């Protein structure tokens, strides 16, 4: 349903937030044409309550085309609606005289790739030592829990007839109480400057996260997002490492992948989590697990761990 966004509704009476009730702060993420800014919103979700929020908007260099793209993103966020594991839309500023602003809840710890890399040294598979009890360490349970939550969020997106197209740990945010939310920086990331995006024709694409059918056939489905989810699992259980370490991402990488070449197990995986990565990476899209099956499986692993 996310291919024809322009026909989706924008109910101003529900979503419109006055620009003067927003106290704009520091940048959280900046692209070439878009940006994400921290802000204090007055009474956006609870009467007369200040709330820290994240605001997506355009910047110098953007054109009317990026403005139309941002409005489509607002419409799809409305269609998607709320779930614990998706960043929740809180409001928007669309009235003339100011920039189009898309306001979502704030996720204090930022993107999951940077977070896990920063916390790599503070990881223990199992907190079992009596002295280690009051140490805020990441454990296997936390990693499986983040994995399970992203699958729940993706299952939810799928139920809304939407697909992600850029699922990766950089598009996962961490909030308080170990809650992770799916986001999509999009224009608020500078893909022409970001090494995760590689020139493949006239577009800069996240090649290391793409299914062979996306690279070779330009096919995007929920099952290609499952492939991306497998790559995300590898990022989680490598504690924020970059995929395919030491591999030049060229025509040869793409052919080897298309032929069945896969990544080796990351350093912090359990045998079952690596098997789950291999299952998401099945060459045949229909043979990959679905998000509903991944939710059930990860929920089982979380209960077994
Ligand atoms: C502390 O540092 C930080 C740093 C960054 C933060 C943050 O960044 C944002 C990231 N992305 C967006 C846009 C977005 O998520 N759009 C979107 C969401 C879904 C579920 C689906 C689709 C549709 N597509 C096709 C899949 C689009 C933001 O909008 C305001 C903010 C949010 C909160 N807190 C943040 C804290």
């Amino acid at each position: 349903l996310d291919e024809h966004c322009e026909r989706l509704p924008y109910d101003a009476s529900k979503w419109e937030f006055p620009r003067d009730r927003l106290k704009l702060g520091k940048p959280l993420g900046r692209g070439a044409f878009g940006q994400v800014i921290e802000a204090d919103a007055f009474g956006i979700d609870k009467t007369a309550t200040c709330r820290t929020v994240a605001v997506k908007m355009l910047k110098e260099g953007a054109t009317h085309s990026e403005h139309r793209a941002l409005m489509s993103e607002l419409k799809i966020l409305i269609h998607i609606g709320h779930h614990l594991n998706v960043v929740n839309l809180l409001g928007a500023c669309t009235k003339p005289g100011g920039p189009l602003m898309v306001i979502v809840e704030f996720c204090k710890f930022g993107n999951l790739s940077t977070y896990l890399r920063s916390k790599r040294n503070e990881f223990v598979p199992y907190k079992v030592a009596p002295e280690d009890l009051y140490k805020d360490f990441l454990t296997l349970e936390h990693l499986i829990c983040y994995s399970f939550q992203v699958a729940k969020g993706m299952e939810f997106l799928a139920s809304r007839k939407c697909i992600h197209r850029d699922l990766a740990a950089r598009n996962i945010l961490l909030s308080e109480k170990n809650v992770v939310k799916i986001c999509d920086f999009g224009l608020a990331r500078d893909i022409y400057k970001d090494p995760d995006y590689v020139r493949k024709g006239d577009a800069r694409l996240p090649l290391k996260w793409m299914a062979p059918e996306t690279i070779f056939d330009r096919v995007y489905t929920i099952q290609s997002d499952v492939w991306s989810f497998g790559v995300l699992l590898w990022e989680i259980f490598s504690l924020g490492a970059s995929p395919y370490p030491g591999v030049k991402i060229d025509e040869e990488f793409c052919r080897r992948l298309k032929e069945g070449t896969r990544m080796r197990a990351p350093d912090y995986t359990t045998p079952e989590m690596y098997q789950t990565m291999l299952d998401c990476w099945h060459g045949e899209p229909s043979q990959r697990p679905t998000f509903s099956e991944l939710v059930e499986h990860l929920g089982n692993l979380l209960q077994a761990n």
